[PDB]
């Protein structure tokens, strides 16, 4: 009920991540040292986690956070009268506000809280949409406002239904939890894109998809909600913003590094040469002048696999390397494969 509401608005992460602090699940703050976070989580769960938890372990930490939020609200002079007057569904919507911006942030909506306390649902819902909170998270705010306006889970129910009905269009007949090859095909067809195109790879990056030719129920549901999409037309309008992000070097590095993890076979530490070249021609297109000469060099002098470090450093190489390769330091920390490439390419100019 409340867990699924904030799973939709805030998101669920089974692995340890950084905000702006070490975090897990639905925004559970662990500490303020990765070893201290792993130890704090270990004590909280009662097992050797290594920074990876389950949905049930995430719900246990969330229920602790709910109790912490309820305790907090009741100790606040501006929020306690309102919380007491509200019903179970609207209390969950108030907790959602506290989870998003803290007590002092919620206390700022004095006029709106006043209306909620006076049970003027339609009057409160209108005034709450006027604020910057509506501009910031239009998908989240609309869902919380609708909860305050009706006192029902309709906003979250409708979205889940709209998504789950759309999921049935791509799920594998032999496997419920995943979207098969044919379903991935349908998804790309419905979005009018080739499944082997850059746009689909950009989508996979925003969706945080684990492996190529594989799409899980979780990855679909989480990705679609996070981007604020309940239809294929909505995701299609999102693609240009995703594209424009790559013009920023920081976002492109994250995308380039993600490509290696997405392209690699599960169980392999490295990436197959033929697969690596195919993705390099896709992500380093119009970014690496020596891209074709590099592929040619690999196919003839390196029949072996591609490690993560060599993949990541080739971007740093492409950016730095001069058209005549003069600025290259033959003894300057670059991998041997790149050393061999400059030695191979330089006599050819
Ligand atoms: C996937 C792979 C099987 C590897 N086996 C060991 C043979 C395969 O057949 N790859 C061929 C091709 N890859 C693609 O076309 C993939 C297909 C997609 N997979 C997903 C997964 C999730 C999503 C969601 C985010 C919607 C979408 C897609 S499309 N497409 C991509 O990787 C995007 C570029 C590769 C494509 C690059 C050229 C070499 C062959």
């Amino acid at each position: 009920n409340i867990f699924e509401m904030l799973r939709i608005d805030e998101g669920l992460r089974l692995k340890i991540y950084k905000d702006t602090y070490y975090t897990i699940g639905i925004g559970h703050l662990l500490t303020k040292s990765l070893n201290a976070a792993k130890s704090e989580l270990d004590k909280a769960i009662g097992r050797n986690t290594n920074g990876v938890i389950t949905k049930d372990e995430a719900e246990k930490l969330f229920n602790q956070d709910v109790d912490a939020a309820v305790r907090g609200i009741l100790r606040n002079a501006k929020l306690k009268p309102v919380y007491d007057s509200l019903d179970a569904v609207r209390r969950a919507a108030l907790i959602n506000m506290v989870f998003q911006m803290g007590e002092t942030g919620v206390a700022g909506f004095t006029n709106s809280l006043r209306m909620l306390q006076q049970k003027r649902w339609a009057e409160a819902a209108v005034n709450l949409a006027k604020s910057r909170w509506y501009n910031q998270t239009p998908n989240r705010t609309k869902r919380v406002i609708t909860t305050f306006a009706t006192g029902t889970w309709d906003a979250y129910k409708n979205l889940r239904k709209k998504l789950e009905q759309l999921y049935n269009r791509y799920k594998d007949p032999q496997d419920e939890n995943k979207i098969g090859i044919d379903g991935i095909q349908q998804f790309c067809d419905d979005l009018a894109l080739d499944p082997a195109s850059i746009s689909v790879l950009i989508i996979a990056w925003k969706f945080r998809a684990a492996t190529q030719c594989e799409f899980s129920k979780q990855e679909f549901m989480d990705g679609m909600t996070e981007l604020g999409c309940d239809s294929i037309e909505k995701l299609k309008a999102q693609i240009p913003k995703m594209e424009q992000e790559l013009k920023e070097p920081g976002r492109f590095k994250d995308f380039y590094q993600f490509t290696f993890n997405f392209a690699k076979n599960p169980g392999q530490k490295g990436l197959d040469l033929e697969m690596a070249i195919a993705y390099w021609n896709l992500v380093l297109n119009g970014r690496f002048k020596f891209l074709d000469l590099w592929n040619k060099f690999l196919l003839e002098h390196h029949k072996r696999s591609i490690p993560k470090d060599t993949w990541n450093l080739l971007l740093d190489f492409s950016t730095m390397i001069a058209d005549d390769m003069s600025n290259y330091d033959e003894e300057g920390a670059w991998p041997v494969l790149i050393d061999d490439f400059v030695e191979f390419a330089r006599p050819q100019i």
